[PDB]
């Protein structure tokens, strides 16, 4: 297919596109609410700026796709993959993504407050400075990510995967780490205020750095925080 | 007894004064070193400044004396009566106070070091700049003392009581503290280090002003430091 027909076929009122092949497309800008993409091959695609609220995306092809800025409210991206797709500043608020692939996306600056990404990789992806506060990160893969600055104050991070993820300067005030692991994580100026650590695998030097106040611990937890202050047993 | 018959006879080298009634005197700046005055009655006596070094006083009544400036340098104090004493600036160095009642007596800026306090009371008294380097207080009674900038580095601790002292500003470097109480007393600005707390009934608020660093502690007691930062379980 190509632009024209798309374009023209949606304000004709075509919802159902699902399993149309638009790789690589320029569909820049482009007014898409409440479209049925499922099964879609997007790859490559240019939906920069493009209106996807609503839509129906799932296991569609977007990988490399560039959504930059796209308005993706709750947009169904179950099983998606985004693998290496931009979408810096997009606006996740209350997609479901849950078990997509986003590895090495760009994600700085978007918006996923409470988005579903149950399961999702997001290993090595730039999620600088987003808002994903209240969102459902339970289950992921966050190896390696870059979180620093992100606000993830009340998401839900049990069992996520967060070794060698940069934690810097992020807002974790009321969030669930249970089960997590934390070995290699960056902590400076994290602050984990109320969170629920328990259970998690956690360096000892997360206790020097991030704020824990009012953080919910193991006792083993507790000891180490203590030995990590420098008293001996 | 009177000042001239004591004088008199010291200089021709009398040194057996036990038990003789000198209440009251004024022998200050006196040379009475190595004496034995033991279970005399020396109540409000002025002693100030008098040279008492090596002098056998145990079991005298001192209550009230004046000992300001006094060298007591390796007396034998044992089970001596210095309730309400004025010891101000006095050297003790090495003397053995072992079960002696120092209650309200003013120890400023006294010089204790080395000596034997087992069992002693020290309840109430001011020891605001003494210093009691590498001194024996195990079970002494410290109760409501100020100890405010005392050196206490080294000291032995080990169940005495410290229920209500003034520990603020206080050098407790590598002291034995095992089982001692330390409930009610003010730990600001107090240096632990290294000292060995394992045992000892302490406030939350000393894990949060008292430097710990290498400091002994329970698996208990850790937890009861994290949870006084805010670690909640």
């Amino acid at each position: 297919m190509n632009v024209g027909e798309i374009l023209r076929h949606y304000a004709a009122g075509k919802r159902n596109f699902q399993h149309i092949n638009l790789q690589e497309i320029e569909l820049t800008n482009a007014s898409l609410t409440g479209a049925d993409l499922s099964y879609a091959n997007l790859h490559h695609a240019n939906l920069s700026r493009a209106n996807l609220r609503s839509a129906d995306l799932r296991n569609a092809n977007l990988s490399h796709a560039n959504l930059s800025g796209a308005n993706l409210e709750e947009a169904n991206l179950e099983a998606a993959n985004l693998r290496g797709a931009d979408l810096h500043e997009a606006n996740l608020s209350g997609a479901d993504l849950q078990e997509a692939n986003l590895t090495q996306a760009n994600l700085k600056d978007a918006n996923l407050s409470d988005a579903n990404l149950e399961q999702a990789d997001l290993a090595g992806a730039d999620l600088q400075g987003a808002v994903l506060d209240g969102a459902n990160l339970h289950g992921a893969d966050l190896n390696g990510a870059d979180l620093k600055q992100a606000d993830l104050s009340g998401a839900d991070l049990g069992g996520a995967n967060l070794n060698n993820a940069n934690l810097s300067e992020a807002m974790l005030t009321r969030a669930n780490l249970e089960q997590a692991d934390l070995s290699g994580a960056r902590t400076t100026g994290a602050r984990l205020d109320d969170a629920d650590l328990r259970g998690a695998t956690v360096d000892p030097v997360l206790w020097r750095t991030a704020s824990l106040v009012g953080a919910r611990v193991d006792v083993d937890q507790a000891v180490a925080f203590a030995a990590a202050h420098g008293l001996c047993l």
